[PDB]
Parts: structure tokens; sequence; C-alpha cells
């Protein structure tokens, strides 16, 4: 609200004013390729914990 | 009071003073408007804290 200023004559109307802003999404991916293969001759477990 | 000073002859009158000082009082105002059709069709709740 506007500060208040001394009344000398009649009321004068004054304006305030609104803002706005906005923030837009984005997409983000990850991958990675293993043979089959290598996947399943693996018995040590070496590439378990790929998850 | 005048300081007390030292009594050698007769007695002499002196004077004291009285102050004044006034502060007159003021008048403040602020207004703000908005129309009818501009409050009623906000559905977004922007102009609500006005008061």
């Amino acid at each position: 609200f506007p500060t208040l200023k001394e009344w000398v004559g009649k009321r004068t109307i004054q304006q305030m004013e609104a803002h706005g802003y906005s923030i837009a999404n984005k997409t983000f991916e990850g991958t990675v390729g293993i043979s089959r293969d290598d996947f399943e001759d693996d018995n040590l477990g070496i590439y378990a914990p790929i998850f």
C-alpha cells in the first residue's frame, strides 16, 4: 500500500502493482549398454549392481 | 532558581523565566482504487491481500 501522505484537499486515488514469474520443467536421461553374453557369462557377480 | 551569591550589602531582586513549546496535529491519508470488474473477475487471488 502507498505510504500515507498529508490530507490537504480531497483523497487522491493511487495505484498498486502485481508481479509474475514462471519456471519451465526439463527432461533428463542416462543409459548404458552391456552385451547379453557378458551379462550372462558372469559367475563373479561383478556386473550385478548396475541398478 | 538563581545561584546563591555572597551577601554584602542589600538584597538584589533577580527574575526567573518560563518556557513554552507547542506541537500541532497533522492529518494523513492514503487511497487505492480497483474496478469492480477487475475485482470480481480475479480467479487467482492476487488482489485479495489489499486490506
